[PDB]
């Protein structure tokens, strides 16, 4: 009667039992498989977004919301409506005709981590070995992040470092196919309309001139080439030239020129790389009021283009004109107090958006 | 014993516990990690259209044939490649020079040509119409082009291939997708059923719950089952086809893909087209010379379009249309009693790139 009673329930409890391991186990094998599926889907989703945007042409504009940190709780932000991963637009809290949504390349949310903005960087400078020049930029007021993005802090790196590793990581495997690339360095601040070298401690004047190899290109002197050997060092180099710059409202203009030495075959790889950390975009424009221009250039003009009016202009005549792909940050601060300067750098980067097609060099001579 | 029994239920009832926990917390880890695959296939389906629209929607190719040793004695002519895009011809006894999205050289292998067609079985797939055509004079190539050969296939089989084993992989995403193939046959502006062998009258209709799309009464539509299946078929259809006179007869295979996604309720119906056009020598007069109007006239942007006039341009219109791809192959014989024909086909090469 008893002994009865609870030997069924056992029995269908074993039932309950295998059942919810029997779906227990099911959950795990689609589970498992979902997620791989979601990568390999994100994976040919990047791709198609690199193969697209390389034929719009050789202009990319990346923006980076800024999220809140632990020293902004009740600092008044502007409203903001995220339409689409490329597609944003930002509200005055206050009231309000004018531009508020605005579409880019890629929009990265406050969430988004430097792996994630480096995610998207990565297939650049990859392509830098392959032969070709590229420069990343990092525009937008103070505070947005133009530090946080471009380079990195210690706990979550930038792109600077970044860059660093992955590029050795490649270097390994060309070495192998015989590629033996040469990593060099130019670590230079252009504070106030100024070329100042952060590689070497000793003050020196920089002259910007036309690339005495060909007047496509446009190369500086006094500056210290230092020739990279590891990652670490180049890292050494990071800190040696942060060190120097110490800066807020300043142009830190990087350049990793990038060779190669093939032993199958005399030919050499071309790698611009060019990660340039600009400062200031509200209003003080020392060099940043001439980028606006170039760019406002590239839009109107054609063969005709200013080049000078800004040391950072001149350094980047290689890039404006052709054979460079140019992708440029545009860092915003997410608070009501400075909705009206966001505005400013999204219509910038709204003019970036609509820049002209540049080529591409094989760059391999 | 009571007490035996008493303990292994409280056992039970615990581990019964836990494991309704563990599958309530899995159960919302797939749900929204099959949202994302939904969205992160979604904004990839995106993507790629817009690539595919990039690289143009209706893009034209040429494939001169290789000299058959048959024919090693049969004179060539002087072909010249003004880039990978160009070519021109001219006669061995004005120039004539012409570009094109892609040209294919006689080492130009079936896999190279394949390599044109495989990112539109993805939008195919996706949901669009796609056209492929094998346009040029009888020798060209146009039957060794899309249906292949047994050492090397052509589009067709690889279309196949490539369609099943991305299904498969598709049905890791959720969707359900099925077959239905008619392979039909154009003579003097009539169709054939050529899986049939009685003869049974066909006509174009709309479609029951689309005016756009097309509808074919009394066809065969098998659908089909494993590419086992598909052999069958395809072999099926090389019966009933002989007048050995395929030389005026438009030989159109159509696979319809039907994906149907039960768990978002939302369908994906994207139809291939892979045409075998007839012969471009001058003596389907009708329905060639039509195609070709209507091509064109597609590329001006007139605002209508004789799909009407031709029973060609009538069953493919829905594939005709600007969210539908199509590629068009010009295959060509390199010899020089073949020139001026040679010439015709890439003249016409020339009016698609004039139009735009
Ligand atoms: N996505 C992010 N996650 C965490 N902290 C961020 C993010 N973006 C910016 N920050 C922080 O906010 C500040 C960004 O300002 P910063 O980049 O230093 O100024 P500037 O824009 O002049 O270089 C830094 O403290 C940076 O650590
Ligand atoms: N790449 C190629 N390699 C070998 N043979 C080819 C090639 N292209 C065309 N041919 C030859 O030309 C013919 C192709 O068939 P074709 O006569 O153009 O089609 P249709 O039967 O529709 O008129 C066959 O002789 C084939 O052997």
């Amino acid at each position: 009667s008893m002994h009865a009673a609870l030997s069924t329930e056992v029995v269908h409890l074993r039932q309950r039992t295998e059942e919810l391991l029997r779906c227990n186990e099911q959950q795990a094998a689609e589970l498992e498989t979902c997620k791989e599926q979601l990568f390999q889907s994100n994976m040919e989703r990047k791709e198609l977004h690199n193969t697209v945007m390389d034929l719009r042409g050789n202009i990319r504009v990346f923006c980076r919301i800024r999220p809140p940190l632990e020293s902004e709780e009740n600092r008044m932000c502007c409203t903001w409506t995220y339409h689409d991963e490329s597609t944003v637009e930002l509200q005055s809290i206050d009231a309000q005709m004018g531009q508020q949504i605005f579409s880019f390349d890629q929009v990265f949310h406050p969430l988004s981590s430097q792996s994630d903005i480096f995610e998207m960087v990565s297939p650049l400078i990859q392509s830098a070995l392959d032969g070709y020049n590229i420069c990343i930029f990092a525009y937008g007021q103070t505070g947005s992040g133009k530090t946080y993005t471009m380079d990195g802090v210690p706990e979550s790196v930038g792109v600077i470092p970044r860059t660093v590793d992955l590029l050795f990581d490649s270097i390994r495997g060309y070495r192998n196919l015989g590629w033996e690339y040469e990593i060099k360095a130019t670590f230079l601040e252009i504070k106030n309309e100024v070329l100042y070298d952060l590689l070497s401690n000793e003050q020196k004047d920089m002259e910007i001139r036309m690339a005495k190899n060909n007047k496509n290109d446009i190369y500086v002197s006094n500056i210290t080439e230092e020739t990279v050997l590891d990652p670490n060092h180049l890292r050494h180099l990071m800190h040696t030239a942060k060190m120097n710059r110490a800066s807020s409202r300043s142009h830190a203009v990087t350049k990793l020129e990038l060779i190669g030495r093939h032993a199958e075959k005399q030919e050499i790889s071309v790698g611009s790389i060019n990660l340039v950390d600009l400062a200031g975009s509200e209003s003080p424009n020392r060099s940043l009021s001439e980028l606006t221009n170039v760019i406002l250039a590239l839009l109107q003009k054609q063969d005709h283009i200013p080049y000078r009016n800004s040391k950072l202009t001149h350094l980047l005549m290689p890039s404006l004109g052709g054979n460079s792909k140019t992708l440029m940050f545009i860092n915003v601060s997410p608070f009501q107090d400075c909705f009206q300067e966001s505005v400013k750098s999204l219509r910038f980067a709204a003019s970036v958006n609509s820049c002209k097609m540049t080529k591409a060099k094989r760059n391999r001579y």
